[PDB]
């Protein structure tokens, strides 16, 4: 193109170009989109603040004599390996003076991104380097897997063996070299190219090869290896630093696996996750039965499946999608999750509020909603509600969000019943779609993997307190859901809470309720060090429902006994039914001393400010100890911890409390490092 | 009944016809099974051995003043709490001196098994018994779920205030009580069972009960409360200590997830493992869609699942199965394993071999076949596999076994396809049976399931080594595996490897293969530490399978600049499919360096002995470091380690080594305990 404004970019670089075509944006302009978003961030944040280029940097990363990773300012396009990586200092409304993170992307212009084993071993350094430092590591997915290939130097020169010259259709039996390929290989050093044995056949001496290596590095499982070496590598980022992954443009095989992997991911329209290509898959099975690579990985199967947490309509979307996804989590692994309060104070009642006779959306008790006569503010902050995992499970709505500036997750139950339609397998003529009804308030294995899958993605990585508004009737025991192995998946969420460790807060809805196997699988004492629960005054919580309740221990025989008190069965039916329902009232719950507390949810928000705040004031206190004493159970750490408040300060009071321990965190940090003399050998 | 031989036991106690009437065996009655069960252990090792009643010793478990669990000698069906539990020392063949477990066991006829909060308690007191001392957990479930019941005591008085006594069926607004109930309960002190409200209405004063909370314990969320209680109690022993529970009857709710939580399971057939039950989910569906709990949790159900690891004919089936399971697992927690050599020693040639044309069970390369002229042994020992999750997933096929006598951990793949028929929904007029194809060579969600399931039940608890006879093409990348989440069972495979804290050993078989997605997720660098590659002489292994690599690298253009060396396609095709073929053989993986060594078959049950008694030693010795020094990689600790070897010792030899190794624990054991001067402070 002849006659532009300015300096022609796809010339100066064609490999933008074929990037473009590929779909995808071209690695070296990533960075970019990151400061573009960094800074619609800010617009966001405060319209007024005037932002400096300053407030965003972002150096190359690559590999010096050592092999070491160190920040070098050269020109883009002039990457060795197909695989790229920048370190990123940017200052956000959350971490105003700066945040690091790193961003590794395969360059799908460089051998169609494909992984070799320098591309491997350099994703692994880039995943070490940031778990060394504890910061995130973000993964701009763009490939075609592991790189593949043969001893191209052996195509020209390898004989054949046949049964006859004369008929070579008659078949062989074994490929050669003639002395005369032997020295062409010697000639190049090309020798272990291949494994032959002379052998002197009443013609010549023919060096029959028995294994074909290759002179050139990557054409098999030397690249099979490195994706194993990555796989595990991110297997392990993922307990250690916030992971996520945007999947730029197509990713297939180690590639597909990397996205789950780091868990987190967010998919852009139209770029398949796969591991075998629907061609490679027709072929393999002789008919055509895939017409796109995204009837197997394109979001309609992966959004709907939950590898994908998010979808975007473009890249610059997706990057958008992380940086935002990042303003509730730690600038660093252990620091304390970002605190960003808004125009939303924490003083102020909840709104919103369900009835018993009207369909709502939990979300609305969530951020809150938009009415005609004004809004409802919900129980967290306004406009930080981030929704995940959207597109599958949707009996569950998991997110994150703030409440009065704290970040936490949050995991609600959707009361409306979804339509869940399952597509028909094209690769079965039998295939027919398929509508699923999940019903409200109750588990399915799904819901259930979600609910769990939404616990761990909350303590690993991102380092974050939960919130849990717990309303479910129970886990389906019908037939399909049990066979579905549903039992697994509950399980699942025992497991995370017992790994759970950030302060977690699970609370019973007003029009809520919390039912047997349901109750189970979330009580506090799973892990009593981060668990506390919350029953409404007006939700209900019992083994069974009343109707069970009458159904087993007020028979007809007892209901006639209560006949002595004035047929008249539809409404003795409902005075016993009121009988069971009142054992199953937040009254009891607090006599027997299951709950922490019983709340009044338009008081919530104001309530759970403080008492989270309280919390990890206190979680941050018990810590120092820990990494100072040693031996100390938690009971002993925050007893010598309440210990040093003030004989005034009244325990029990959240505000008071966090007041208090703000106050003085020097005054309790000298405290804590006086307790160095605390050498017992 | 009159004039038995004996003193008549179900009248001693006429719980034990209780309990048998309900279909299972009396709970005091178990621990002479597990007598039987291990007499029966001892004739099939050495059928001369003459046993004492003192080899086997069964001491209740019960709590005393403080609640400490101390060993009571007393007579059975005294038991004050629906749950008991033995503590059990048995010398066995593995451990002729003697090894210990405790069992804990519902006792169906207290109150129909019910979980109460003095259940819970007692259950959780001994899982944390067990758990402290290492020594594995077993527990016979059989259970009524979670105890529930209303406030008794307020079901004789309490009043309903109606709308007009002369047309009750009217309806009511609320109840309460007189001042004359008032008083009964104040006469009892049961004043606590209600919580009211007084009210002088024209009439009289009435007291509404605003909440019913009961004099009696037990009857609500209390018990729910206790179930989460020994469900995370139960999530944390899993990892700590060797888990299995026998389903010995029905086993609902908490009764249901404390079955999955240990993982293992024995489910005894006709034994229903169940949320809700089948008459309380037609009565909340209204219709009569299921007849028995069978449909809902039983064999056909749960062992197909994978819920049940293995499905028994009766009691004493189950108890030997657990039993026979604990042969290949330590006395307790941190234990080497338990060695035990049977005839069958490990200095013999491997006997049966697969053929590329010839279907073969996998089983016959683990345990041998039994042919018509005599037997064909496998590469484990004689009559050593016991298998797994037998019901489940029959892609893979996983169990325990031993290599001269070493236990292990072995997983193969299944060449067979499988026919998995799935039934019908009969909550679904529309559900109809379907039959799944599983092709063999082929992770599947299920099997990929199953397999990481394998590898985790192998090293938590168990804590064994494992080989892996690694042969699949990759993972399904079709849509429907697809859109069942592959990628996430595939890479729960990647995250238990990186979990595992024994020796692990991945084999490609004779016949065998490992392609693509499949090689990636078991490489060794995924966990260096504990991972070692072999391949078969005549195994393959690719990035591609041949066809692929000539579909791609080697095109028509290229084929025809091939025709010069002599219609004539049908054998260039085989010609170039050869070609690739080359590139896919042992010797480049050993050229490339991803595998350690290239076997043969034949020589393989001896090689393995030898390089897993080697490791097992060296593991030993680097435990001791660990657990010395404090600061040293391992890297640094086996070469440490190894630099103890004599000169002469070649490393590389596995038997020399372990021979040394053997021949001076004590020497190296003062070696170790001389480096205590390493108090760098
Ligand atoms: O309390 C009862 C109950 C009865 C219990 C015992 C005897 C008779 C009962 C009758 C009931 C009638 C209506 C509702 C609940 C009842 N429960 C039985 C149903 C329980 N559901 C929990 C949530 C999931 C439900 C379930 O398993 N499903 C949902 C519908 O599809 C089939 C599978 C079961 C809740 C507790
Ligand atoms: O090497 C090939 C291959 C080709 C690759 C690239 C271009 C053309 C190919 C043609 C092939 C033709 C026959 C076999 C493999 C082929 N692979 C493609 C198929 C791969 N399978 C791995 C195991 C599971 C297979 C799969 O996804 N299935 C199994 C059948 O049901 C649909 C889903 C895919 C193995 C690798």
């Amino acid at each position: 193109p002849i006659a532009t404004p300015y300096p022609v970019k796809e010339w100066l670089q064609p490999k933008r170009y074929k990037a473009h075509l590929m779909g995808t944006t071209y690695v070296y302009d990533f960075p970019e989109l990151f400061r573009q978003a960094s800074s619609s961030q800010w617009k966001n944040f405060s319209a007024d603040v005037k932002l400096t280029d300053d407030f965003f940097i972002s150096n190359e990363l690559i590999e010096d004599e050592n092999g070491e990773l160190t920040e070098v300012e050269r020109e883009p396009g002039a990457n060795a390996i197909g695989m790229v990586a920048f370190k990123i200092t940017v200052k956000t409304p959350e971490y105003p003076r700066g945040r690091q993170f790193v961003v590794v992307a395969n360059d799908i212009t460089f051998k169609i991104g494909s992984f070799g084993p320098q591309e491997d071993e350099f994703f692994n350094k880039v995943t070490e380097y940031a778990r060394k430092r504890g910061i995130p590591r973000i993964y701009l997915a763009a490939n075609s897997g592991a790189r593949i290939g043969m001893a191209e130097e052996i195509v020209p020169l390898f004989q054949v063996a046949w049964n006859d010259a004369a008929n070579p259709d008659k078949g062989f039996q074994y490929l050669y070299l003639t002395s005369e390929g032997m020295e062409t290989l010697k000639k190049f050093d090309k020798e272990n190219s291949v494994l032959t044995e002379r052998t002197v056949i009443n013609g010549e001496e023919r060096f029959v090869i028995k294994t074909i290596i290759g002179s050139e590095d990557g054409l098999g499982v030397e690249c099979l290896r490195g994706s194993g070496l990555i796989a595990g590598a991110t297997s392990r980022a993922y307990h250690d630093i916030f992971t996520i992954t945007l999947v730029t443009c197509r990713s297939v095989g180690i590639g597909a696996y990397l996205v789950r992997l780091g868990q987190r991911a967010i998919q852009v329209e139209g770029q398949p996750i796969i591991l075998t290509g629907a061609p490679a898959i027709n072929k393999m099975l002789g008919r055509e039965v895939y017409t796109s690579n995204l009837q197997l990985g394109g979001t309609q199967i992966m959004y709907n499946n939950g590898v994908s947490h998010l979808t975007a309509v473009d890249d610059l979307a997706g990057v958008e999608k992380i940086v935002e996804w990042m303003s509730y989590v730690p600038a660093k692994r252990n620091m304390p999750v970002p605190i960003l309060e808004t125009k939303d104070t924490w003083d102020r009642p909840v709104d919103f509020t369900p009835t018993n006779d009207e369909t709502y959306d939990v979300r609305w008790m969530i951020e809150g909603r938009e009415t005609e006569s004004g809004f409802e503010y919900g129980l967290f902050d306004k406009g930080s509600f981030f929704e995940t995992l959207s597109g599958w499970a949707k009996g569950v709505v998991v997110g994150r969000a703030r409440l009065g500036g704290i970040p936490l997750g949050v995991i609600g139950v959707e009361t409306r019943t979804v339509e869940n339609l399952i597509p028909a397998d094209p690769a079965n003529p039998n295939s027919a779609e398929t509508l699923i009804q999940e019903p409200g308030q109750v588990w399915h294995p799904n819901s259930a993997f979600k609910t769990a899958q939404a616990i761990n993605d909350f303590n690993n990585g991102e380092q974050l307190p939960m919130m849990i508004l717990a309303n479910w009737r129970g886990f389906s025991g019908g037939q399909r859901d049990m066979f579905n192995e549903v039992l697994k998946y509950g399980s699942f969420i025992v497991d995370a809470l017992v790994d759970y460790k950030q302060p977690i807060i699970i609370y019973i809805p007003p029009t809520g309720e919390l039912r047997g196997g349901s109750w189970v699988v979330v009580d506090p004492t799973i892990n009593a060090d981060q668990m506390e629960m919350y029953a409404d005054v007006n939700a209900r919580a019992g083994v069974l429902e009343p109707q069970g309740m009458v159904g087993i221990k007020f028979r007809r025989e007892k209901l006639l006994d209560t006949m002595n008190r004035l047929e008249l069965l539809p409404i003795y039916g409902q005075i016993s039914l009121q009988f069971a329902d009142l054992h199953d009232r937040s009254s009891r719950m607090v006599a027997k001393g299951v709950i922490s507390k019983e709340l009044e949810w338009t008081e919530a928000r104001r309530f759970f400010f403080w008492r989270l705040r309280r919390r990890l004031n206190e979680e941050y206190l018990i810590k120092r100890l820990s990494h100072q004493v040693g031996e100390a159970s938690r009971l002993e750490k925050i007893a010598r911890i309440r210990s040093w408040y003030p004989a005034s300060v009244d325990h029990e009071d959240d505000r008071q409390v966090a007041t208090w321990i703000e106050e003085n965190y020097k005054t309790l940090d000298d405290k804590l490092k006086g307790l160095k003399l605390e050498s017992f050998a």
